[PDB]
């Protein structure tokens, strides 16, 4: 049987989580129950994986598939049969990955790379044009930097987030829908189909970007193109899945930054023989690879997606041992802990060494997964870890990075993980 941590009779294991630290509160147990457990609550079990080789066993696509179960059964209610919150087996699901795979291609951004430098200077000219000692918050300017980035890349919108003091209306809209997990969803739906209306009627100019790629690509396999809902639904997904994901790994990555100062200094090395020109080229980013292992060790340590639901397909079992009813338990990965497996990575999981990935046959796939599993990991890996390693190289480039007021890691969850109340100093160089 499944190790089970305790149950207080009506309460389940409830009584042993904070409610609003779901993910570190499962780490806490984790360290208590070991590599797989399960919790109950008042309605249904979880069943928690982090050993590496149940996490690989689990990932397995024959046997085991996506699940939308919990929160993402909420963010459903707005983003509908998206690539986010659709099952594999329904229709859209393969349709938009076809349609849209090639789009999120490496190569593809090419194509986005003068768009997320438009938003990148606008950061920047922000930061410069402080006042001596102002203090910069990280989460907040990331989010704006990720929110405007999706939205002129993928739906060429401006949110404009640097021209606000307070953010956009749509981004507070999407954290009231998401504090839920109706008036906010439905003005999220037409603002959207207004975006679509406009590019439909005069659909003149060559955008080049998702919508128009939403418009114009058929899936091959059906022969069809994803209908105005549907794209709707996309437009919405991206937004989601996109900007808090990406604004909290930039923000652990100027935490881990700050905290190592050995790290920081190659960085700068890097930076400086690389980053030449006035503006970075695509090539120039590529060849930020250091910058890039610090990225994905950012991720190793915070995922900023903690967790993944899959469902059983077949009634099945796990470590040769544990017993999977087929779809009914609802299998959540840890992904911190996994990230922390010490018979995967190693004895020193704890500290931030970018040249874990130094060596690209030596990182241990399987128990790393930032961008979740197989045909339904994240399709903005990728636009992601571009836009990811540009911010930085720039803020390098032009910043000195100031930990003024000696910051202590405090993990906010709320769908994602993020540096709470995280505030910095930046002078020239
Ligand atoms: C650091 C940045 C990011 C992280 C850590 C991240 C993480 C993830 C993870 C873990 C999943 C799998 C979720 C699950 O299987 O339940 C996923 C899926 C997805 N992500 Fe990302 N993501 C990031 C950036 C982005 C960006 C920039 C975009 C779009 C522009 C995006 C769009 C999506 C979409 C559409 C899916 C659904 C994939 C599918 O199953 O078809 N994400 N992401
Ligand atoms: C930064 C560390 C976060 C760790 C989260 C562990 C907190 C939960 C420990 C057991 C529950 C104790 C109180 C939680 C609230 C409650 O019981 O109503």
């Amino acid at each position: 049987a499944i190790p089970q941590p305790k149950t207080y009779g009506p309460l389940g294991n409830l009584p042993l989580i904070d409610k609003d630290k779901p993910t570190l509160s499962f780490i806490k147990i984790a360290e208590e129950y070991g590599p797989i457990f399960q919790i109950q609550t008042l309605s249904d079990t979880i069943i928690v994986v982090s050993g590496h080789e149940l996490v690989a066993e689990v990932c397995d696509e024959t046997r085991f598939d996506k699940s939308i179960e919990g929160a993402l059964a909420k963010v459903r209610a707005f983003a509908g049969d998206g690539l986010f919150t659709s099952e594999t087996h329904e229709p859209n699901w393969k349709k938009a990955h076809n349609i849209l795979m090639p789009t999120f291609s490496q190569r593809a951004m090419k194509d986005y790379h003068a768009m997320m430098v438009d938003i990148a200077v606008q950061l920047v000219q922000k930061w410069a044009r402080l006042n001596p000692n102002e203090n910069v918050d990280v989460p907040e300017d990331m989010t704006r930097l990720t929110l405007d980035t999706i939205g002129l890349c993928g739906f060429n919108y401006r949110f404009n987030s640097f021209y606000r003091e307070t953010p956009h209306p749509f981004i507070t809209s999407m954290t009231r829908a998401l504090d839920e997990a109706q008036h906010d969803i439905q003005s999220m739906f037409s603002l959207v189909d207004n975006i679509i209306a406009e590019r439909k009627s005069s659909g003149d100019q060559e955008e080049n970007d998702l919508l128009s790629r939403m418009l114009n690509v058929p899936d091959p396999e059906t022969g069809e193109k994803l209908d105005d809902e549907n794209i709707r639904f996309q437009i919405i997904t991206f937004l989601i899945a996109g900007h808090e994901t990406t604004s909290g790994l930039l923000s652990f990555a100027i935490y881990f930054l700050l905290k190592n100062p050995d790290k920081l200094k190659k960085a700068y090395e890097e930076v400086d023989r690389v980053l030449t020109d006035p503006t970075p080229t695509y090539q120039q980013v590529m060849k930020l690879k250091y910058m890039r292992m610090i990225l994905n060790e950012s991720l190793r340590l915070w995922p900023t997606a903690p967790a993944f639901s899959l469902y059983a397909k077949e009634d099945t079992v796990i470590g040769g041992k544990y017993p999977i009813k087929k779809g009914e338990d609802r299998i959540s990965v840890l992904i911190p802990q996994l990230h922390r497996d010490k018979d995967a990575w190693g004895d020193n999981v704890e500290e931030f060494q970018p040249e874990r990935f130094e060596e690209l046959d030596k990182v241990p796939h399987h128990a790393y997964k930032p961008f979740g599993n197989g045909q339904r990991a994240c399709i903005g890996m990728q636009f992601a870890l571009h836009e990811a390693t540009l911010v930085m190289g720039m803020l390098l480039q032009h910043f000195e990075l100031i930990d003024y007021q000696n910051y202590q890691l405090d993990v906010k969850q709320t769908l994602t993980l993020k540096p709470g109340d995280f505030k910095i100093r930046i002078l020239p160089r």
